[PDB]
């Protein structure tokens, strides 16, 4: 038993684990409970969010469980990770409006509603309670400043000033992990490179609060185009997984006009084909580039997936 | 948490449980490990085997696990359940040949190969070992004759004589359940009406051997045609889920020419639609019978499933 660890590292989806061996272990023994999340900083996800939520499927595939968290709380604050400009808060309706969009997509990418499947959580439930005096007593006590001033994320901000709220974000997200680690049994936190800091911060506080209850962190990598030009950025800014911002036809194309270099890879990253199917599909590429098979299947795979069987047609029938 | 128990009894898939409440319970608490099996008495399954193995999916759907057992051992003996004529043994090649067929179908109906998914077991592994003196000591001791002479199955046989082997079958199958109950954690045994006796017999010996380690038995019902004529029996004897004995076109038809009375039901029994989709699909039936929607979708559902997306086409394109 250890095939899942096998394809996630063939397909190259492993940027870093906190404790390699430890993760390798429980994955080949117990049925883990890994989760991922996103704040409602928009009313639609974008292909940058496609990789991480798929890796959650990869896991679910072999008996494991995935938990999808929507930032109904940490959303209103926003994650300075990466950013090198302070954010700007947003209207209670704005957030509570956005989550209606993001939730409509997840619900389609994953299967919510079972007796023991994935779960959709919103942190405004546990962060919506906890008070000012409280937060300071119960959590702040064992969350030292030298540590926070250590998070890579923060410096870009420390450099041209980081407001206190951007600064008290990591503690908001640590509280989360812990809550799930103690509430749904969560032990692994999957997320992009931009989440190393927050992930780790979650386990560091899990240890202080009570000798780290078997928690670990996994990071999916950074999808890199071949030419060195921003995966996910069209003139039409991003490439939105929302039909009416980025359509199946526009969607379709994006994957079929995708370069041959960064092609098989993307096949591994976003398709549920096997090493065989790809092997062959890598072949058609390597010697009969005219039929343009790679670029084609990829497309029709991710499109039927994201957008539909029929809309795939509709898209193709417009091609 | 209790939706699965909800649709299995809406769709009517529950003929009987050994301990109703007890099953209701662990199903709304822990992720069960239910299994089902079939002896290689042929090299292809038939629609009579479609219901039970689907109900295993129903379960797997909500976090649970299914184990598919092939009778590589109890096969060579054959289950007198139902039968009212002694069986006839069969060639070691014959069995070892048949299982190649039956396994090719399961592998397509279920997903074998994961870190923690369903598992394919063959009992010739645990029954292939156990010796004559042994079997008598370790198992026979606490397997009283008055009990066996109680199994409904047996009397039909007791009436026109039951050979000892048909008689020592139930103990072969009890040993199984137990082995899985102690080996893979199995707690529920799903199978058709014709398996009540064997199922129960498995838990009765599990208790004697050691206070029944939390085992229960579930039975799917008997698919009944509307007219009262043998579901699954064509002139072409059965309706084989093997392409080259019962083809997608022949397959296709069988479901589209299926009567309107026993139609929505069969929709519930064999399709993964919702109560909604069916509601509507029950409607089209009830007032626009000309479009013949029920009979149609059913077909194309079960066909794409059993035989393929493309072969569905091929079938339709021959319709
Ligand atoms: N603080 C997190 C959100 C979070 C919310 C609650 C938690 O308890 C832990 C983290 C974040 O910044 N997420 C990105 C987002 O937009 O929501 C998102 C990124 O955009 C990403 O590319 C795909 O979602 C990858 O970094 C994974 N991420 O969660
Ligand atoms: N003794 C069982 C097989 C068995 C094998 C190993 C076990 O440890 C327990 C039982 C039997 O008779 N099965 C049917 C078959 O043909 O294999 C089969 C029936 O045909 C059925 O209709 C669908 O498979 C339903 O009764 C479920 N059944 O298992």
């Amino acid at each position: 038993t250890n095939v899942l660890i096998e394809d996630l590292k063939w397909r190259g989806l492993i940027y870093q684990q906190t404790d390699e061996q430890g993760i390798e272990d429980l994955l080949n023994k117990e049925q883990v409970t890994l989760y991922c999340g996103a704040d409602p900083t928009a009313d639609s996800l974008h292909i940058g969010h496609l990789l991480p939520f798929l890796t959650l499927r990869r896991f679910q595939e072999h008996g494991h469980r995935p938990i999808v968290l929507i930032g109904g709380g940490t959303g209103m604050i926003g994650d300075p990770s990466g950013k090198s400009e302070e954010r700007v808060l947003q209207t209670e309706e704005q957030v509570d409006k956005n989550i209606e969009g993001i939730s409509k997509q997840m619900h389609n990418i994953f299967e919510f509603g079972t007796d023991h499947g994935a779960v959709l959580v919103n942190n405004r439930d546990w962060l919506g309670q906890i008070s000012l005096i409280s937060f300071l007593r119960d959590y702040g006590k064992h969350v030292g400043v030298n540590y926070m001033l250590g998070k890579d994320s923060i410096q870009s901000r420390l450099e041209h000033g980081i407001s206190y709220t951007e600064f008290t974000y990591t503690i908001l997200q640590a509280i989360d992990f812990g809550h799930l680690n103690r509430e749904l049994n969560c032990k692994i936190q999957v997320g992009g490179s931009d989440q190393w800091g927050n992930i780790t911060s979650g386990i560091e506080l899990m240890r202080r609060m009570y000798g780290q209850t078997d928690a670990y962190g996994l990071t999916i990598p950074l999808v890199t185009k071949s030419d060195g030009k921003k995966f996910g950025k069209s003139e039409s800014g991003a490439v939105w997984l929302d039909a009416e911002k980025t359509s199946p036809y526009e969607f379709y194309q994006f994957w079929i006009n995708q370069s041959d270099e960064d092609v098989i890879k993307f096949l591994k990253y976003f398709t549920f084909l096997g090493k065989e199917e790809i092997d062959r599909l890598e072949q058609s590429k390597n010697e009969a580039p005219h039929l343009r098979e790679a670029q084609k299947t990829l497309a029709e795979e991710v499109t039927k997936f994201i957008h539909g069987e029929d809309a795939l047609n509709d898209a193709i029938r417009i091609s």
